[PDB]
């Protein structure tokens, strides 16, 4: 059935997205949540933790190990400001600006790699209609 | 950043992705397994429940109340080949057919409101490049 083929389509984009996120994962040895947390990051600046929060739902129970690894694997460091101690301000660390540029660059080649499937795919989707 | 926001735009295609089977679930109150094996029964037609799980991943731990629902909600109907094997095969309900237009064009009717919000999100991932 085409409109049923379409609808079906919905998974098949779905599917093509995360498993971009896959490959940047396994290259990379990082999860789906520190990828977005860096991206995030070097989208907005800086910010504290619970701001962080709002931009990427990182569940509690694997918070402190997500930044805890940022910071082992050197993309990230910690500051505490000196007016409330509890409260942790996160910078990309500087360092690791060709990193970051491999890693946008491998994420665009993942892109490319898939984007006309992905827009036959939409088109599969958005082709769907009433009957 | 150009590129940055481009590929962040994955999370937002998919969450417009899951918003549909979202709103799809809350009116028809069925899984996100349900409608996927609904739609594909529809388009491959009547097969065994060993089939079915190979098209549409669904835990093991779900398939006995998953699909016992579809049948609850008369959407399916359950046949055993003969003698009676340890096979089950699912058939669409055709005193439903009414219905499944009615989903049908609920759904294209989710995908159409969407349909200019994923094409957006498409172009800003796509875009993303090398530098
Ligand atoms: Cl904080
Ligand atoms: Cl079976």
């Amino acid at each position: 059935n085409d409109t049923v083929f379409g609808i079906l389509q919905l998974e098949t984009l779905l599917g093509d997205i995360n498993s971009i996120f896959s490959e940047i994962e396994s290259e990379y040895k990082m999860s789906r949540e520190e990828i977005l947390i860096l991206l995030t990051l070097w989208q907005k600046g800086s910010m504290t933790l619970k701001e962080m929060d709002r931009f990427v739902e990182v569940k509690p129970y694997k918070r402190t190990r997500t930044y805890n690894n940022l910071v082992e694997l050197e993309w990230i460091y910690k500051e505490r400001p000196v007016d409330d101690e509890r409260t942790v301000i996160i910078h990309f660390n500087e360092k690791l600006q060709q990193e970051k540029v491999e890693l946008l660059n491998f994420i665009s080649d993942a892109i490319a790699s898939r984007a006309t499937a992905m827009q036959n795919s939409l088109n599969a989707i958005i082709a769907v209609h009433h009957h």
